[PDB]
């Protein structure tokens, strides 16, 4: 009744979660589409929404939605399982439902989430451009301990063109690209200098509105697995700081080519969360 989608072994979530250890009263951020709260396979304590028109709590893309079970769905008898399944879960909706966002938006929820104490940030987003607001808003929540994870952006490589998109490109943002469940690069992942650490970003099984499961590839799907990782470390180490769960995440990764298309590597949260 209940998959495991690959990539949660493939980052060895379970075994961390095996020690008792699943994210319990660490609170996380989902910065997207919105996420369907009534998926009985998810549970949204909270949120805002920075969207005209639109409540926080439903997702008309499914996009977020998504993403928020890589994060967190629950650990039971049905549907599929979360990285960290027992997490504190906020919908802040910055995404419109054909998933495009303003900066004002994004910035707002971002400020919104510093603000109201959540301890991860995720942005399974990203765009060419950054703004100075956007920069403050994401240095800001990092210099007062957030873990600020977003997708580093699905534009491939091209010689040695950077491709990473904003606000992955923020130095105090964690840019996740993606593998597969053999654990290679997947051809979408971007590239430059900014990638700091792979996750599972193809084929990747997870919540999808209404009340069912699908499977979408992406940077997006990819960038939840480090922020649901950070939140296990933290349930675990309750006492580091933002930059030190961000050290082992990439210290302890495994290596598997060039920092240019790899960052560190891939994601071993066991590893991580020693
Ligand atoms: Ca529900
Ligand atoms: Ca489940
Ligand atoms: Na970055």
């Amino acid at each position: 009744a209940q998959t495991v989608p690959y990539g949660i072994p493939l980052i060895k979530a379970d075994k961390v979660q095996a020690q008792g250890f699943k994210g319990a009263n660490v609170k996380v951020a989902v910065l997207d589409t919105g996420i369907q709260a009534s998926h009985p396979d998810l549970n949204v304590v909270g949120g805002a929404s920075f969207v005209a028109g639109e409540a926080y709590n439903t997702d008309g893309n499914g996009h977020g939605t998504h993403v928020a079970g890589t994060v967190a769905a629950l650990d039971n008898t049905t549907g599929v399982l979360g990285v960290a399944p027992s997490v504190s879960l906020y919908a802040v909706k910055v995404l419109n439902s054909s998933g495009s966002g303003s900066y004002s938006g994004i910035v707002s929820g971002i400020e919104w989430a510093t603000t109201n104490g959540m301890d991860v940030i995720n942005m399974s987003l990203g765009g060419a451009s950054g703004s100075t607001a956007m920069k403050q808003a994401v240095d800001n929540a990092y210099a007062r301990g957030v873990v600020v994870v977003a997708a580093a952006g699905n534009s491939g490589n091209s010689g040695s063109t950077n491709t990473i998109g904003y606000p992955a490109k923020y130095d105090s943002v964690i840019a996740v690209g993606a593998v597969d469940s053999n654990s290679n690069r997947a051809s979408f992942s971007s590239v430059g200098a900014e990638l700091e650490v792979m996750a599972p970003g193809a084929g990747v099984y997870s919540t999808y509105p209404t009340n069912t499961y699908a499977t979408l590839n992406g940077t997006s799907m990819a960038s939840p697995h480090v922020a649901g990782a950070a939140a296990l470390i933290l349930s675990k180490h309750p006492n580091l700081s933002a930059s030190q769960v961000r050290n082992r995440l990439s210290s302890t990764a495994t290596y598997l080519g060039s920092s240019f298309y790899y960052g560190k590597g891939l994601i071993n949260v066991e590893a991580a969360a020693q």
